[PDB]
């Protein structure tokens, strides 16, 4: 996958901007199939000032990035509730 | 560990901190692409042609779509924002 700085115009970084929002997808589909298995087995409190840390250590508004975050750790959560 | 192979709310904690890292990573780099990208913000039309695929990729991924498409809406309109003050 080409560089930001490798990219001659405006198609390599579209494409390059979609695998990265696949990869991101597919990554979430397999944090699902995480979830779901720890249902055979302070946390969130724990979970989300961390994600902020990396956020910042990204280059990422940490708010913004903490938020994405609790929207995703509540829905893997209620999703995890009727795999009782 | 594969899901399979952890023994624990240990393993599968570490595999999701693991995954959530490669997440918020993988956003790092997408805004080094769209701030690259200045030297060229997406049209309506870039924008509804995204987000219909992102629901797809939800759907082959066994997730929800209206919940994943509603993540990119987000993420999309944020960095938006993001690319107008780096301006």
């Amino acid at each position: 996958m080409k560089t930001p700085e490798d990219c001659t115009g405006l198609a390599d970084i579209r494409e390059a901007i979609d695998r990265i929002d696949l990869d991101i997808v597919q990554a979430l589909g397999r944090r699902m199939d995480y979830v779901k298995a720890a249902s055979r087995f302070e946390r969130v409190a724990a979970m989300l000032p961390e994600r902020a840390r990396w956020a910042e250590e990204n280059g990422l508004d940490a708010p913004f990035v903490e938020g994405l975050f609790a929207q995703i750790i509540h829905w893997y959560i209620a999703e995890q509730i009727k795999y009782w």
